[PDB]
């Protein structure tokens, strides 16, 4: 888990550990794209990280 900062709410710690994880996830499938990487840093919503992370995974299977 990306530890939790004071600065931090359970939301947006949830969030940033979604986008740790899908990294993680793009990483194990040999992506090694940082402008993928970053659009999955600018969502705002655990669910369009998992969104953005399940479409680049297909289009690279």
């Amino acid at each position: 888990l990306v530890p939790r900062g004071s600065h931090m709410t359970i939301d947006q710690w949830l969030l940033k550990n979604a986008k740790e994880d899908a990294i993680a996830e793009l990483k194990k499938a040999g992506i090694t794209s940082d402008f993928y990487f970053n659009a999955i840093n600018k969502a705002k919503t655990v669910e369009e990280v998992n969104a953005l992370k399940n479409e680049i995974l297909k289009a690279h299977a």
